[PDB]
């Protein structure tokens, strides 16, 4: 298509949402190709992890930690209006592995505070993609202090299993998970820092040992759990996207499964069946499609159990509806 | 289906076996849909790991590590009766990954010592899962003491390949794979403690580093090798379930390949083919099919050299038969 | 096929070269089977792994790290003639996941110092497969000192998507990806060593970390940048061969996809597609096929960005042609 087709394309403003919610959308795309506008204003900003209080001075687009799942569906155009506000000191950019040239965006993207950039790329990939910062010389520091999120880009007729039959979701979550590298002292006490800067000494010494302090989902241990664990009732159809731009990860829905799973992330890769626990690598975003069967807490996990539950990476279903004895039932329960 | 035709359906107890062994079971379902009962009884014990007299306080399921295999068929119901021992000082418990609901029966489970109870759930998803121990606060530390195992729920039809052609074993082994995670005092030496508690807060320190001090095939650094080499002939198929409750792992028959490869361990998915290396996330089972064709040793590795043999998880197949110069020969042995 | 008609087939010797480039062949089969004959001198030698000046005492394959690809098509034998010159002093032999029998050919090629021999295997396998150094007793060290390579069995009849589509690529290249633990001092400075040897009680403690200090394409930091950039031009077809002998590694072309990748480097096991970050295990090869369809710098790094920009894994890629603005373009270039 030339620039004058392009232009000639209908064009719609998008809302982000805060994860682990995503904007409102449609799951089979309407009309033809569309120039989908999004707004995203970079934060440099101190943000809490855990209940001890530990800081980390996070970048984080939108202001959230991950940045907001953005969707479009196949050659659709995502056209990312980015701002890096005159309050930041950094330099930042961005790189969908959606796309296609220049990094993913990130050689055309580079913003200095105070200024701001409109890319626009065609999706020309189905599938989910994460996203993040991508500043040469810098790379990890950047994308482990939060910079980084996820897209979707739906195929124009909604998704499908392995075999050309629909699969509709009823609901849909973004878990991005993050990977956070803090500096402890002598008495392996987290240390805290005035400015961000002041930090990366100590954490380039941390993110040495490949070994992170915390793996968290929504920016912080437990931020997935309690009055913001996520819902579902029986017989709702759940797609769960999940996204890690810098470590592996393995996700497993505790007392349910992945009935398909593009463990990949691509849709055109028939998806995974059946699965206990899927793979996502560092750098990838994947997503699961489950039917809630049984009601109750449910633990949504990065499934090494140190991870999981030393390290943050656990998340919580809250299902409501009938108990099902066929499938399970307690013959007897715990006793002499 | 209702609740009288449940009720009626025949009730059949399978006496366990030891791994790397498995109990008697026919690969193509033999009449309709059975409740399969099995009894395990937790042992709380001090084992030996490796040559140098290293101690871990084991949590085990009938009394080995990994847990035994079960075996049951697509739709049958899985009834296991869980014994705690009033001789136990631990709270304990199981999740299914193959089941639906209450966490993988995790939520109905929970035993003090001197109690039992009793789990039914439909086998209602095809594959090899992983089960382990999993109590509302100490679900690493118990997992990683060697409370896991893994099932197969194989297909009424028995295994086929992605072509839908049969597929048939003439053996089956079950190598769980464990990472081991012992404090060293300041001089290097593994400590040793009286009780299993007494080494809660220095084997969490050790868990949080995520870097094993052991990782082993059957509960011991050389289990599998040896005397105790798993055995086959030129010509005879097998199968080898693979089994990881908290860790990744990647298998590698040397000498070998995986012929057919369930990856995943769920066989709806349909099997890659010719592997050299294949991997299992922490938190899965996999199964690999292979008929030999050379005789001699192989050796059944971690592909992670270090792991393998600076760790522990290496084993050894030994097997019979006639060599086939067409496939390898010595065109010329070593010489000066 | 007996030892006579075997006698009786056709004989090809190849010229291999160095890493990324990849020998000439014919993607589609040139005539029935043969015999594919190669040679390979083992060089034990001080390789300058990054720019601190840091030694590894290398145990290379024909003088490289990794060693070179060898290309053959199913079913014709490669015969390779390994030779240990008087000049080194160690035991080597190679054992190749790609052969079937002897440990991969590791228990007939021993050969000491001022030793030769001739090994044949028939490669059976299709796909891209590791080959590495396997002395009984002395395997991870070896291995991680970069002992190690990739060949690739191409199809008879060359490359097909999953619909059987023919995929012929215009260029290959041999990306080879090393995992050091070279040792420190009490002031965190890399150790140096006159002898091989006299750094293995180090080496194994650091190796028992599980930590690599270094992780590397082509033996060294930057080794594929610079005047060492791998090249293309739009519209051109590469195909990318990636190894990592001992420790998982996740691919990524930023900029571009991976738009058919064998992840398990295996061809009979149909491709993913539209990848943007791949997996391979340790102890495998994989393989991903590219066609470019915007100029400039790509960054092809193993996707931990930590294990990519702080570590080594990170290559260039320098694409000349036309920019395409439908796919991507600058609406607004950065500015107040
Ligand atoms: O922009 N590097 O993934
Ligand atoms: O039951 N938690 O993996
Ligand atoms: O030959 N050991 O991977
Ligand atoms: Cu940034
Ligand atoms: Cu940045
Ligand atoms: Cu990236
Ligand atoms: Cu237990
Ligand atoms: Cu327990
Ligand atoms: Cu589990
Ligand atoms: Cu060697
Ligand atoms: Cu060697
Ligand atoms: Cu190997």
């Amino acid at each position: 298509a030339t620039a004058a087709e392009i232009a000639a394309l209908p064009r719609q403003k998008v809302e982000l949402v805060d994860p682990p919610f995503v904007h409102a959308h449609s799951q089979v795309a309407e009309g033809g190709p569309k120039v989908v506008e999004f707004t995203m204003v970079i934060e440099e900003k101190k943000i809490v992890i855990d209940d001890a209080g530990t800081e980390v001075h996070a970048m984080a687009f939108n202001g959230t930690v991950p940045g907001p799942l953005m969707v479009v569906h196949q050659d659709d155009y995502l056209e990312l209006t980015l701002i890096n506000p005159e309050t930041n000191t950094l330099m930042h950019n961005i790189d969908f592995h959606a796309a296609t040239g220049a990094l993913g965006g990130g050689g055309l993207t580079e913003i200095n505070p105070g200024e701001k950039t409109i890319l626009r790329f065609k999706a020309t990939k189905p599938g989910v993609f994460v996203y993040h910062c991508a500043p040469p010389g810098m790379v990890p520091w950047h994308v482990v202090s939060g910079m980084n999120g996820a897209i979707m880009v739906l195929p124009r007729e909604g998704l499908h299993d392995g075999k050309g039959k629909a699969l509709t979701y009823d609901k849909i979550y973004y878990v991005g998970e993050q990977d956070f590298y803090v500096p402890r002292d002598e008495n392996g006490k987290y240390k805290k820092y005035e400015a961000p800067g002041d930090a990366y000494e100590d954490t380039v010494k941390v993110m040495r040992t490949l070994t992170p302090t915390h793996v968290v989902f929504n920016g912080a241990v437990g931020a997935l759990t309690g009055d913001k664990a996520m819902t579902a009732a029986v017989g709702e159809k759940v797609l769960i996207v999940h996204s890690q731009a810098n470590r592996d990860t393995r996700p497993n829905l505790i007392g349910g499964h992945g009935d398909y799973v593009w463990a990949t992330g691509k849709f055109n890769t028939p998806p995974d069946v059946d699965q206990e626990t899927w793979f996502i690598p560092g750098g990838a975003a994947g997503a699961a499609f489950y039917t809630f069967q049984q009601p109750g807490i449910y633990a949504y996990v990065n499934h090494n159990l140190i991870e999981a539950f030393e390290l943050g990476a656990a998340a919580h279903f809250k299902v409501t509806g009938e108990w099902n004895d066929d499938l399970m039932t307690s013959v007897l329960a715990p006793s002499g």
